[PDB]
Protein backbone atom coordinates (compact mmCIF):
# COMPACT_ATOMS: atom_id res chain seq x y z
CA UNK A 1 0.00 0.00 0.00
CA UNK A 2 1.43 3.52 -1.55
CA UNK A 3 1.23 6.46 1.47
CA UNK A 4 0.80 9.95 0.17
CA UNK A 5 1.69 13.27 2.42
CA UNK A 6 -1.54 16.02 2.87
CA UNK A 7 -0.29 17.64 -0.67
CA UNK A 8 -0.24 13.89 -2.36
CA UNK A 9 3.53 13.26 -2.60
CA UNK A 10 4.58 9.62 -2.19
CA UNK A 11 5.92 9.08 0.88
CA UNK A 12 9.42 7.43 0.28
CA UNK A 13 12.32 6.80 2.36
CA UNK A 14 16.09 6.05 1.12
CA UNK A 15 19.37 4.78 2.45
CA UNK A 16 22.72 5.95 1.03
CA UNK A 17 24.47 2.68 2.02
CA UNK A 18 28.57 3.41 2.83
CA UNK A 19 30.48 0.86 2.92
CA UNK A 20 32.65 2.17 6.08
CA UNK A 21 32.13 4.92 8.54
CA UNK A 22 34.90 7.04 5.97
CA UNK A 23 31.57 7.05 3.56
CA UNK A 24 33.61 7.04 -0.09
CA UNK A 25 32.13 3.65 -1.15
CA UNK A 26 28.55 3.83 -1.62
CA UNK A 27 25.97 0.57 -3.16
CA UNK A 28 23.94 1.37 -5.90
CA UNK A 29 20.97 -1.39 -7.57
CA UNK A 30 20.00 -1.43 -10.50
CA UNK A 31 16.22 -0.07 -11.63
CA UNK A 32 14.00 -2.54 -12.05
CA UNK A 33 12.22 -1.32 -15.38
CA UNK A 34 15.60 -0.26 -16.69
CA UNK A 35 18.51 -2.69 -15.78
CA UNK A 36 21.51 -0.88 -16.90
CA UNK A 37 20.40 2.18 -14.98
CA UNK A 38 21.80 2.81 -11.95
CA UNK A 39 19.45 3.84 -8.50
CA UNK A 40 19.43 4.52 -4.76
CA UNK A 41 18.11 1.65 -3.32
CA UNK A 42 14.61 3.13 -1.45
CA UNK A 43 10.92 3.00 -1.64
CA UNK A 44 7.43 3.60 -0.20
CA UNK A 45 6.57 3.70 3.37
CA UNK A 46 3.98 1.65 4.65
CA UNK A 47 1.03 2.64 6.30
CA UNK A 48 1.82 4.61 9.87
CA UNK A 49 5.47 2.89 9.13
CA UNK A 50 8.39 4.90 10.91
CA UNK A 51 10.92 6.57 7.97
CA UNK A 52 13.54 5.47 9.86
CA UNK A 53 12.13 1.88 9.70
CA UNK A 54 11.06 1.90 6.18
CA UNK A 55 14.24 2.96 5.28
CA UNK A 56 16.04 -0.19 6.79
CA UNK A 57 13.30 -2.62 5.66
CA UNK A 58 13.83 -0.85 1.68
CA UNK A 59 17.31 -1.60 1.90
CA UNK A 60 17.15 -4.97 3.20
CA UNK A 61 14.62 -5.77 0.06
CA UNK A 62 16.28 -4.04 -2.77
CA UNK A 63 19.94 -3.91 -1.83
CA UNK A 64 20.61 -7.15 0.35
CA UNK A 65 22.23 -5.56 3.43
CA UNK A 66 21.94 -4.32 7.01
CA UNK A 67 24.08 -2.38 8.96
CA UNK A 68 23.82 0.50 11.52
CA UNK A 69 21.43 3.34 10.92
CA UNK A 70 22.78 6.83 10.59
CA UNK A 71 21.54 10.24 10.52
CA UNK A 72 18.68 11.98 8.65
CA UNK A 73 20.56 13.41 5.66
CA UNK A 74 17.29 15.71 4.79
CA UNK A 75 13.95 15.33 3.06
CA UNK A 76 14.44 15.47 -0.95
CA UNK A 77 11.11 16.08 -3.01
CA UNK A 78 10.96 14.95 -6.81
CA UNK A 79 8.71 17.76 -8.17
CA UNK A 80 8.52 15.73 -11.64
CA UNK A 81 7.63 12.15 -10.12
CA UNK A 82 5.54 13.49 -6.99
CA UNK A 83 8.08 12.04 -4.70
CA UNK A 84 8.97 13.20 -0.76
CA UNK A 85 12.04 11.01 0.05
CA UNK A 86 12.89 10.76 3.83
CA UNK A 87 17.33 9.62 3.18
CA UNK A 88 19.24 8.41 5.44
CA UNK A 89 22.83 6.97 6.27
CA UNK A 90 23.65 3.59 6.84
CA UNK A 91 26.63 2.05 7.43
CA UNK A 92 26.98 -1.45 6.11
CA UNK A 93 27.48 -4.18 7.94
CA UNK A 94 25.90 -7.26 6.69
CA UNK A 95 25.83 -8.49 3.17
CA UNK A 96 23.59 -10.84 2.34
CA UNK A 97 24.11 -13.45 -0.91
CA UNK A 98 20.41 -14.00 -2.13
CA UNK A 99 18.09 -11.21 -1.06
CA UNK A 100 14.13 -10.58 -1.99
CA UNK A 101 14.62 -8.34 -5.27
CA UNK A 102 17.87 -10.68 -6.55
CA UNK A 103 15.67 -13.71 -6.11
CA UNK A 104 12.31 -11.95 -7.34
CA UNK A 105 13.61 -9.75 -10.67
CA UNK A 106 17.62 -10.14 -10.49
CA UNK A 107 17.93 -6.58 -9.26
CA UNK A 108 22.20 -5.84 -9.40
CA UNK A 109 23.90 -4.09 -6.72
CA UNK A 110 27.45 -2.75 -7.25
CA UNK A 111 30.11 -0.47 -4.88
CA UNK A 112 30.53 3.09 -5.93
CA UNK A 113 33.23 5.70 -5.12
CA UNK A 114 31.02 8.98 -3.97
CA UNK A 115 31.72 11.11 -6.76
CA UNK A 116 31.25 7.86 -9.78
CA UNK A 117 27.41 7.04 -8.05
CA UNK A 118 26.83 11.36 -8.47
CA UNK A 119 28.04 10.81 -12.22
CA UNK A 120 26.12 7.44 -12.96
CA UNK A 121 22.90 9.45 -10.95
CA UNK A 122 22.90 12.67 -12.71
CA UNK A 123 21.26 11.75 -16.19
CA UNK A 124 18.29 9.81 -15.06
CA UNK A 125 18.10 10.31 -11.14
CA UNK A 126 19.62 13.82 -10.83
CA UNK A 127 17.07 14.79 -7.08
CA UNK A 128 19.22 11.21 -6.10
CA UNK A 129 22.16 13.14 -7.09
CA UNK A 130 21.61 15.58 -4.71
CA UNK A 131 21.08 13.54 -1.79
CA UNK A 132 25.19 13.15 -1.53
CA UNK A 133 25.65 17.43 -1.72
CA UNK A 134 25.86 17.09 1.49
O1 LIG B 1 10.49 2.85 -13.51
P1 LIG B 1 10.24 4.42 -13.34
O2 LIG B 1 11.17 5.39 -14.02
O3 LIG B 1 8.70 4.67 -13.72
O4 LIG B 1 10.25 4.87 -11.74
C1 LIG B 1 9.67 4.02 -10.75
C2 LIG B 1 10.84 3.46 -9.97
O5 LIG B 1 11.64 2.70 -10.85
P2 LIG B 1 13.25 2.76 -10.93
O6 LIG B 1 13.71 3.96 -10.02
O7 LIG B 1 13.54 1.39 -10.37
O8 LIG B 1 13.55 2.93 -12.49
C3 LIG B 1 10.36 2.62 -8.83
O9 LIG B 1 11.51 2.08 -8.11
P3 LIG B 1 11.82 0.44 -8.03
O10 LIG B 1 10.70 -0.36 -8.95
O11 LIG B 1 13.20 0.11 -8.46
O12 LIG B 1 11.48 0.02 -6.51
C4 LIG B 1 9.54 3.56 -7.93
O13 LIG B 1 9.08 2.89 -6.82
P4 LIG B 1 9.53 3.26 -5.40
O14 LIG B 1 11.10 3.02 -5.27
O15 LIG B 1 8.98 4.57 -4.94
O16 LIG B 1 8.59 2.06 -4.87
P5 LIG B 1 8.89 0.60 -4.29
O17 LIG B 1 10.45 0.31 -4.03
O18 LIG B 1 8.19 -0.48 -5.09
O19 LIG B 1 8.35 0.80 -2.85
C5 LIG B 1 8.28 3.99 -8.64
O20 LIG B 1 7.53 2.83 -9.05
P6 LIG B 1 6.01 2.46 -8.52
O21 LIG B 1 5.34 3.81 -8.37
O22 LIG B 1 5.50 1.53 -9.70
O23 LIG B 1 6.26 1.71 -7.10
C6 LIG B 1 8.72 4.82 -9.80
O24 LIG B 1 7.57 5.24 -10.44
P7 LIG B 1 6.91 6.69 -10.08
O25 LIG B 1 6.60 6.67 -8.50
O26 LIG B 1 5.78 7.01 -11.02
O27 LIG B 1 8.14 7.66 -10.45
CL1 LIG C 1 33.34 3.68 2.65
MG1 LIG D 1 8.79 -0.95 -1.71
MG1 LIG E 1 11.99 1.27 -4.69
MG1 LIG F 1 10.85 -1.50 -3.06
Amino acid sequence: TRTYDGDGYKKRAACLCFRSESEEEVLLVSSSRHPDRWIVPGGGMEPEEEPSVAAVREVCEEAGVKGTLGRLVGIFENQERKHRTYVYVLIVTEVLEDWEDSVNIGRKREWFKIEDAIKVLQYHKPVQASYFET
